[PDB]
């Protein structure tokens, strides 16, 4: 290690195109990160890299740390969460450049 960590944020409202995902983001909404992990912004010339990287990097960290808890997510949980970090991971991008 490490990664950069970004501060913790209300997650973001997001109007997913598909209707039952945008429930399910919702009714579950606390299951997903409200802050993500980074290599550091100025080691990248472009947005999608980084948020590539930022959003791979973050799911990776949530889904080890639920999984050692005995927990699990859905196949959509995992649709929702990564829509949601790279929302984050774009705000994160934005702030820090
Ligand atoms: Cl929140
Ligand atoms: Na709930």
């Amino acid at each position: 290690g490490g990664y950069m960590l970004g501060s913790a944020m209300s997650r973001p409202l997001i109007h997913f195109g598909n209707d039952y995902e945008d429930r399910y983001y919702r009714e579950n909404m606390y299951r997903y990160p409200n802050q993500v992990y980074y290599r550091p912004v100025d080691q990248y010339s472009n947005q999608n890299n980084f948020v590539h990287d930022c959003v791979n990097i973050t799911v990776k960290q949530h889904t080890v740390t639920t999984t050692t808890k005995g927990e699990n997510f859905t196949e959509t949980d995992i649709k929702i969460m990564e829509r949601v970090v790279e929302q984050m991971c774009i705000t994160q991008y934005q702030q820090e450049s």
